[PDB]
């Protein structure tokens, strides 16, 4: 018989689900088998106030189909304009789970991002006092840095400056993709922690730009050279607890993926779960496997473990090439390829 | 405007393509080149003189009357090619050079023979430098080819005179700029212009992306040290490589950029930029005369420093054709 890995139903800590008739489609694909997951704010225009992530979460809730126990997990997008009395009331009425910091640039609108991160000190000062955690996309996107630098640098100039200024502010170093922020996060606190998504520890930028430039593998931060794939393999294989699944599903309509300028993100949501089974079963790992979907995460937020149980199933299936949305359509993580492991 | 006269250039590394594709192409090389070094990888590739030949025709078919265009033909190396197959098409005035690409041919050691007949027979060899090994990264994979296939080949055949096509590292500057007279080095208008934050930073830009890849910066900066020196083996080689539209725009895109109706100006830039342009003749016109033993140009051309508009893109019999810096501005046009 096929083998059989039974978890406690995950969570996804790192979740973009878009909005009007994209959020319709790709809400399905998380509902199906997470309990839980942390929405992104970077609509647009971005969700910086209660009142609209309020409305967001109900526009969410609308598009859960019937019987799929799912419950969205908001966080504000921090900017330079936000009172941090906005953030705190909404912390407050458990409207707004954690707070997300987007890379700073000097010529960002006020409404729509931070020009530099000393200029928003006023809300994470805040953010400490009442312990709301904040969620970092650690790069620094100056013109003179080279992009796969950009996570390293981060760490010295803004990540590590920061966590000494505000001694009790809780951070997760999303979506880490390098060897310094594996380290980094490994030797870190107990109020330090990060997500790592599948492709980060599926592939490296090899498989996007050998043989030809693959844009459904494009996102940021972008993938690095295999040496970083392998340090964010073995942090997760050794059982460090401070690590846990964030997909980063960001999906983007096939044409906006394959243009001139093709968009950043994977759409992983419908592939994500099987991806992290393979890399943990090849890492001869699967004994942390649970931890990192269902128990570190909820660990670090303070948040309950879920009560349910999901299957995976070692048998192969085909991945769908593409989703239709209502105009074009959606390429899916590992399209069209026989996955190893998927969800009974 | 300033206004910058020069002798007519050649480009010394082109792709042409063949049928509906070499038609629309070959004229924006023909009006402003007086030569180009026509690369053999075609599908099937040119490996025969008879090959050649007609190909060379279908390319002079396709040029306008009143352009005086002559493409100096290539073979496409592979593991088992006749040296006397080689020898035969040069001592014809078929083929001008030799290209090596990098696995066909199934090693170099496995083409011993063919190499020793080009030495002999003073016929230069055009390398396209990278190690292929699926596990060196893709960004190491020019500066790994210098150490374990160009020096040894280098070593072993002192009398080979070698291009080392489209160099894009520090690493391959520096060993061109180090080596004798034996070796010299094309550098494509992109690798001068670009890094690779420019293709990757704000969007995947797939227009950008050819091989060998875009470098870091400090890349970018050694090759525009190079040609800024006034340097003499180094010399123009656009590597303008076209793919319609969607065959770059897809799931896979193919490399390569279609740099030909854009490279001469944008060559013109850079050399201003690096307060170089008593050197830029040299580049375009001259250098690349010089070692292949050719005759230089005996006809002049001018740029103006007036602003040119790139178009968004050129139309094909199916699909269309996007220019390298579609709908952008080069600083030097073409009077
Ligand atoms: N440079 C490229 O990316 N592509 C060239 C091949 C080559 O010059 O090696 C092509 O012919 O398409
Ligand atoms: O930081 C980001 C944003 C995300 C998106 O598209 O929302 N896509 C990514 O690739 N990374
Ligand atoms: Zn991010
Ligand atoms: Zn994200
Ligand atoms: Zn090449
Ligand atoms: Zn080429």
């Amino acid at each position: 018989p096929s083998q059989v890995l039974k978890i406690r139903r995950p969570d996804d800590w790192h979740l973009h689900l878009r909005d009007g008739d994209m959020l319709k489609t790709v809400v399905p694909y998380t509902s199906e088998i997470y309990g839980r997951a942390i929405v992104m704010p970077n609509l647009a225009p971005p969700v910086t106030t209660v009142e609209a992530a309020v409305a967001y979460r109900q526009r969410i809730l609308d598009a859960v189909p019937a019987g799929h126990d799912f419950t969205p997990l908001m966080t504000c997008y921090l900017t330079d304009s936000l009172d941090p009395n906005e953030l705190e009331r909404g912390f407050n009425e458990g409207v707004f789970t954690a707070a997300k910091l987007y890379p700073a640039n000097a010529t960002a609108n006020s409404s729509h991002g931070v020009t530099s991160v000393d200029a928003i000190m006023p809300v994470l000062e805040r953010m400490e006092k009442i312990g709301m955690p904040l969620l970092v996309h650690g790069e620094v996107t100056h013109a003179d840095i080279d992009i796969f630098d950009r996570e390293a640098r981060f760490i010295e100039s803004v990540m590590e400056p920061l966590r000494q200024r505000l001694t009790a502010l809780k951070v997760v170093f999303e979506h880490i993709t390098t060897k310094d922020a594996a380290d980094y996060v490994r030797d870190g606190n107990e109020r330090l922690a990060a997500t790592i998504t599948p492709q980060h520890l599926m592939f490296n930028r090899n498989h996007m730009l050998v043989g030809g430039v693959r844009p459904h593998l494009y996102c940021l931060p972008i993938l690095k050279r295999n040496i970083h794939q392998q340090a964010l393999r073995e942090l997760v294989a050794s059982g460090f607890n401070r690590v846990f699944l964030g997909t980063d599903s960001a999906p983007h309509a096939r044409h906006r993926k394959e243009s001139s300028c093709g968009c950043a993100g994977c759409f992983n949501a419908p592939t994500a779960l099987g991806s992290y089974a393979t890399v943990f079963e090849e890492m001869n790992a699967l004994q942390h496997f649970e931890a990192f979907c269902s128990v570190n995460g909820p660990q670090f937020y303070g948040l309950p473990v879920n009560d349910t149980f999901i299957e995976l199933v070692r048998e192969e299936q085909q991945v769908a090439e593409s989703i239709a949305l209502t105009d074009d359509t959606l390429v899916p993580f590992l399209a069209g390829e026989t996955v190893r492991w998927s969800v009974k």
